[PDB]
């Protein structure tokens, strides 16, 4: 039989230290192709090892198609091939889109749904998985208004995370490194920050905040580890809740939720399953 492997790369939709992401075409269909830099080969290996262990399939997890290693004269070429989401990342989308109540809740409940699927051990199934780099750039927007979580290159099964999104126990190096629940609680902190990023873009009473990243008002661009530790650990700052949220029942409930993702004590934070239940009871 014929095995048609050729993927046509059509346009670059992302370029970074990680490497590049391309829109590509296979058998008439869009795919996304991540081409890894030599510097980030371990992310390809980790994601590949995870998908070789458990073929994750969930509407709120970026859909795996293939992992390819190709021999070159003096290098190895590493590609990850996934479903393609033409609307791009949540980070992108929030820059120049505002949200209504239904669209804001749909976005955050879909993220919670994908995160709970990662976190839960299923017997018979899947190991429990912590993401370790959850942020708005690692979430894609689907045409149906739900999102999906991307990038399992740092994931752990039962490179460091993006510093802006690191929980206090990562910054002060007190995290219980041998304890798997610790890694779930790090993801919940980062989820709370994403929830704040999204909520800001939800209109109420004709008011909306501009897109900003978490801690935009207290750290520089590309904040250092120390910059983050002073804000989050020493001063124990948290993102601002605008007064206008307290006129809106949805944003009032979301503020409460994000507070319960940001406790200094990791074991006080809500679980992804409890976040889902809370979001299903809002509106
Ligand atoms: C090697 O590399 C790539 C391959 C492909 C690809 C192309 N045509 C057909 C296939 C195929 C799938 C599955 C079977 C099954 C049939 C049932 N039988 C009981 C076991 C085997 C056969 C063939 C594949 C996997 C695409 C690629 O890119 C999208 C590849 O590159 C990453
Ligand atoms: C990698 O990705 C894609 C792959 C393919 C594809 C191409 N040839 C053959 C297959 C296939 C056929 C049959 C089986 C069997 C397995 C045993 N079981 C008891 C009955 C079924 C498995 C696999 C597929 C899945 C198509 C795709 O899109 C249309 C892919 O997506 C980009
Ligand atoms: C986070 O991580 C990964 C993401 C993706 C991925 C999947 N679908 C779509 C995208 C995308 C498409 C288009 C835009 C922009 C640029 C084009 N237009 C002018 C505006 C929109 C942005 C983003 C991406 C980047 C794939 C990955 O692996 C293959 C990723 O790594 C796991």
């Amino acid at each position: 039989r014929t095995v048609a492997r050729d993927i046509t790369l059509l346009e670059c939709v992302g370029k970074g230290r990680y490497g590049e992401v391309w829109r590509g075409s296979w058998q008439g269909e869009n795919v996304a192709v991540k081409i890894f830099s030599s510097r980030d080969e371990k992310s390809w290996f980790r994601e590949t090892e995870l998908y070789n262990t458990v073929m994750l399939r969930h509407e709120n997890i970026l859909g795996f198609i293939a992992s390819d290693m190709t021999s070159r004269h003096s290098s190895t070429q590493l590609w990850l091939i996934t479903h393609y989401h033409e609307m791009g990342s949540l980070y992108d989308y929030l820059q120049l889109t505002t949200l209504d109540t239904v669209s804001c809740l749909r976005i955050v409940l879909s993220i919670a749904s994908g995160l709970a699927h990662l976190h839960i051990e299923i017997f018979g199934g899947k190991p429990a998985i912590a993401h370790r780099d959850l942020k708005s750039k690692n979430i894609l927007v689907k045409k149906n208004g739900q999102c999906c979580i991307a990038d399992l290159g740092l994931a752990v099964m039962h490179r460091v995370g993006t510093k802006r999104y690191m929980a206090p126990e990562v910054l002060d190096e007190t995290i219980q490194v041998d304890c798997f629940d610790s890694y779930k609680r790090v993801d919940i902190w980062a989820f709370g920050l994403v929830l704040w990023e999204v909520a800001r873009r939800m209109v109420s009473n004709g008011i909306v905040e501009d897109y900003k990243p978490p801690f935009y008002d207290v750290v520089p661009n590309d904040p250092s580890f120390e910059d983050m530790r002073k804000v989050v650990c020493v001063d124990q700052q948290r993102p601002n809740i605008p007064n206008r949220w307290f006129s809106d029942p949805t944003l009032t409930s979301l503020a409460k939720l994000m507070k319960e993702c940001w406790y200094q004590n990791p074991s006080a934070r809500l679980t992804a399953l409890r976040i889902k239940k809370t979001l299903t009871k809002i509106d």
